[PDB]
């Protein structure tokens, strides 16, 4: 299972999007598109800009953000 870190807060602009707070660790559902990634935040799924999150590779130990 993949995870991404919210680099900044993001307020959903429409029902297909989701809201996230800076520092959130979200479950990454789809990253095939280069601009919008589909993620899961507290029982909610939707797209967020790929620019606003960083994938946390399993192969790496991640420092505290």
């Amino acid at each position: 299972k993949e995870l991404v870190l919210a680099l900044y807060d993001y307020q959903e602009k429409s029902p297909r999007e989701v809201t996230m707070k800076k520092g959130d660790i979200l479950t990454l559902l789809n990253s095939t598109n280069k601009d919008w990634w589909k993620v899961e935040v507290n029982d909610r799924q939707g797209f967020v800009p790929a620019a606003y999150v960083k994938k946390l590779a399993a192969a790496w130990s991640h420092p505290q953000f």
